[PDB]
């Protein structure tokens, strides 16, 4: 097996990876997906820490380790500080995947931990998703040079992670969100700065027709309610809006979905959709990531 | 290893199995029990879903997988619908054992899931138990042709599952329950219909002496309270009642028991009892079931 | 591998071990620590039972099993009595580690269980800790003959376990605790009785300078509050107090710590400290223990 050397212990936002690093990861995920499960992490253990329990993440991670000959250790966020607990894990274990709300907390755990820490999802960031998404796209295009991804919806953590992800690999990305719901300046900013070096064109705006125009890929996600709903109704993915993209676009969604909200069934269940392939690749992307991180011994 | 081909993805009530299928399973469970643990499910994963946490079931399942080289994944019923969650599991995993209260829910999960689903126990059904019970009986008799099982007690889910189980294998079964506590028409009905084809004699009635008469096996289980208790007092298993069965009967109980309620200690701890052997076979029956289901790939 | 034969099924207080038994264990832990992880418990399963969830214990145990080719099964203390549950575990499993509050409960589980039971920690006892501590000391001294350990602080369960532990191996130990907070007569008593046969000198008193005098090792641990705090302030480990020990003493603490309470940072983070080495050895001591217990088949 030709395992990738990452020059980082942790993976938190996506930004601690070089561009080459990200491809190597992707290319490796794909090789693993094709190849019969190697016990590359014999007896290694991944701690799994949760704020609110999240199935999709937990299972995809635990699965991966198990398939790599490892073990996943389910811990809870019913806790001594998140410093003390980092110290401890390190003695007895090989890595940690945390999902919690405050990203600052994760950063802290990483500094203090002496084993790899992986952000399962914080409020601000969701690297692993984006990484599975890039994998999915690359499976289709075999390249990011010259590719447009439109994301329309709420300016959320998966949005952030896509921005950084696209910037890193020189994939162009435009975002359309309603007036209130733009993503964070600080991130947009970082993303733009990465892009200066990869020639990726990143943009944020409001009219979605503009985002989707000539896009190779469209991505949405789920959204007191009375007034909000009426504001996002125009940001729905449908026969009508998707006509402005390329004939040959594919649809992405991180799931789960509420049909006839963010996306019409016609689209999500149509042949343009590849949400399922996407879903699967969570497993594999992560596996690739895990193995690289764990061989920095 | 000579693994049984089941013509079904799921196992919910017992009724999706042919009679041959059930023996093959039993015969296989026994072979496995005798034979040093094969890693027949290397790296496969069984999701374990719980409504209220139940030890006996959870452990017997997890154990089995572990002994088969697999892994059990404990999930909770602190959950998005039970549709969404089925879809997800299927991507990352190989099978699901669910215990929940509403059987309808399980049915749903099975339809929607694209991997095997096993009913750990619903309010109406408890297949796995019955299957371990048949195994136990067969260990003793080596045949169901001509065998009578009496169940006295409450007309509960394990009762149901025994009815169907006995009907399928042509084992005769009579049930005695107090006036209020007969089992469900719909099941009795199905059971009777199966029996028409296997020549099993099934009956439901009230006087327990009648149920136990010439029985090869007696089976009870645990039972506002002030008036109920006085009604079941006569449905106790004891020196007195067991005299009407065959000299050579054996006693079963799925456990746990309240001695000097449903059963006197004399009986349950007497040499006629085989509740322990029963208990053990949970493990093995299940193992057999799991392996067959998982090789329908 | 040269595995130790223990003449006991369970390990609850430390007192069911002979002195030889304890060394053999220690010596084995060390060998295991040095040697690449043997799959000595292939497919064996350790049940893990919790009263309040405790990370350090849970992880160190689960880890160990995993590294020994086993599996740890996390159960909860959301439970039928702790008799019924012992019976059950035994059918499907190989051993149990319990942490609960009432030691009496553990005793009970052990009697009733027909597989090994290990006290993770009760209010009165914490064997596994002490055992990791002895390992740590022995790593340094290679012998207990002639060695003094001072424990100052609250007369707590780890204190108890140290008393018994030291008594068993003929290590001298003095304890200094404030007036209210002496450890239990009944234990001191047992400990003294063991010591009569190993020549260990055990003592309990109040002035800590006396405890630490000419000590080879110093051990503290964490401690309505307004009046208590002022009482223990003098029982702090610091530059000042540690001068009365040997030049060449080492500091122990079971962690976690509150610096500038029981111990000044100067000490705990100083080169005299070996709290980390201590921490690690939890894993290994336990592994050694587990393997010996599990080969009493």
């Amino acid at each position: 097996v030709q395992v990738p050397k990452l020059n980082t212990k942790d993976l938190l936002t996506l930004e601690e990876l070089t561009q080459e690093e990200i491809i190597s990861l992707i290319e490796f995920a794909i090789y693993l997906k094709k190849n019969k499960q190697e016990p590359l992490l014999q007896g290694k253990i991944l701690g799994l820490i949760f704020d609110k329990h999240s199935t999709r993440t937990r299972v995809s991670f635990e699965a991966g380790m198990v398939q790599l000959g490892g073990h996943g250790m389910f811990l809870n966020g019913k806790e001594e500080t998140v410093s003390d607990t980092a110290k401890v894990l390190s003695h007895y274990i090989d890595g940690i995947m945390i999902r919690t709300f405050s990203h600052a907390d994760v950063e802290e755990l990483a500094k203090e931990s002496s084993i790899p820490v992986i952000n399962g999802l914080t409020d601000d960031h969701h690297p692993c998703q984006a990484l599975a998404d890039l994998m999915t796209i690359y499976e289709e295009t075999n390249t990011f040079k010259g590719i447009k991804l439109a994301y329309v919806g709420d300016g959320n953590n998966v949005c952030h992670s896509l921005l950084l992800a696209s910037a890193k690999v020189g994939m162009h990305m435009t975002v359309a969100t309603p007036v209130g719901y733009r993503p964070n300046e600080e991130i947009v900013k970082k993303a733009l700065a990465i892009a200066k070096e990869t020639g990726a064109e990143i943009e944020i705006l409001h009219n979605p027709e503009l985002a989707v125009n000539e896009a190779d890929f469209i991505y949405t996600d789920v959204w007191g309610e009375e007034e909000k709903y009426t504001l996002f109704q125009p940001y729905q993915i449908n026969k009508e809006l998707v006509k402005h993209a390329k004939q040959t676009y594919h649809f992405l969604h991180c799931l789960p979905a509420h049909r006839e909200e963010e996306v019409t069934g016609e689209i999500i269940d149509g042949p343009q959709s590849i949400v399922f392939e996407q879903a699967g690749n969570r497993l594999h992307a992560q596996k690739a990531l895990l193995v690289s991180l764990f061989k920095n011994v």
